[PDB]
């Protein structure tokens, strides 16, 4: 079972969470494959009991599975690498702290393992430190390049760039995006994304020249009602990235 | 194919490079030289029809796991045709095109993994490039178009890469440099070609990957070959490959 992303034109593929199984398969359909469908490790009691059931999860998706810490809380990344390593799936979520020992773990360089690194309101700089002890110490914040050099010297794939708050933080993220560009490195704008923003977000990743988008898109597509993803959602956004990615 | 890998051996993914051979002999040391990372060009102008060089060409690719690049030879329009039905029929990594070439040549490839540049050229102006590069429109008034049109013409056609020729070394750096932002931005793939040396290499490639350009395949030819054998030197491709090897991490 495959063990990268199914990205659409080898550029872009879309990453939102699943409110059952049965909404992880209309996902999977209507984004034509090109999406990670998101399960929780917050929702299991303990290891055996995620791993068991993201298997159920990945394969009804062919493997298209994103192993979630629940948004971005840094308590779940030992878990994240403990489920991770037994499930195999395509895409893992890590703090800036978790992706060495989620990279070792995995055993091989293949499942995209992205890196949670966040926005300071400067250009150019952003906060490392979100792991769950280093989250609650004075930031530290290092220049956008190192950051990345260090993700990959860790074993990361991609930068999450997260909260963005839609586009409340786009001159960081764009020059994020640039610094993606010049050293091979992926990008994952996380937080606020929805239907009227998405466009702009990824465009400006495309424009930068970043190799591999994923960007996720979370409760500004979830029916509150039943808390699924809405397939009609899914397909407005494969249409934009089908529009956008050439 | 009969199951040959049918995509060049990128150094992680990136970069590959591309060189010609003088000899079967000196295909293999390129090759070995390389680790591998290399497409050694073999030119359809050197041969008096299709059959032999496809038989030609045939041997080659036995020599180098078909890491091998079919040649127009220097660009030369009127060998496009045969280009294209060569490569019918050897199915190699990669294949030397003009602009109006591409068309054909993947259609007759049958798939798109095999590598098929088009050749566009400098003008003088940053962001306008010539696409007029076929046997006949070569002696036309030039067209010349903006960038992102001529890249988006070579995908149209089934084009993997712009090979943007004659470079003349730095003489055309932000001509190149423009390219090379437009192909990133567009996901395409680029080759720069024409005066790149030993001493040039590192910056030319360096612009590519700091644009964020997906696959790089730089094309390094007299400033490497003996001209007493016609036979690229199997230490400067090491040179070559040692840089690669600094500057893609
Ligand atoms: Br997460
Ligand atoms: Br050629
Ligand atoms: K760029």
């Amino acid at each position: 079972m495959k063990l990268t992303p199914n990205y659409y034109r080898d550029r872009v593929c879309l990453n939102v969470l699943a409110g059952s199984k049965d909404n992880a398969r209309a996902i999977y359909q209507a984004a034509e494959g090109h999406v990670l469908v998101g399960v929780l490790s917050k929702n299991y009691p303990d290891v055996d009991s995620a791993v068991k059931d993201m298997r159920e999860y990945a394969a009804l998706i062919d493997n298209a599975l994103s192993v979630g810490l629940g948004a971005g809380d840094p308590r779940q990344s030992v878990m994240v690498s403990q489920i991770s390593q037994q499930v195999q799936p395509q895409h893992v979520n890590q703090v800036f702290t978790g992706v060495g020992a989620s990279r070792a773990l995995l055993g091989q360089h293949d499942t995209v393992v992205n890196g949670l690194i966040s926005p300071t309101g400067k250009v150019g700089y952003v906060k490392i430190s979100t792991g769950p002890l280093s989250s609650q110490q004075k930031d530290a914040i290092v220049p956008v390049t190192t950051a990345i050099a260090m993700l990959k010297d860790m074993g990361g794939s991609s930068v999450k760039f997260f909260p963005m708050n839609g586009l409340d933080s786009i001159d960081e993220y764009r020059f994020v995006a640039e610094a993606c560009a010049a050293t091979g490195f992926w990008l994952e704008p996380t937080g606020g994304i929805d239907l009227d923003n998405f466009e702009q977000i990824v465009q400006i990743a495309l424009d930068a020249g970043v190799t591999k988008v994923i960007p996720h898109i979370y409760s500004s597509i979830i029916d509150s009602k039943t808390g699924n993803t809405r397939p009609e959602d899914v397909k407005t956004l494969l249409d934009i990235v089908k529009k956008i990615v050439q």
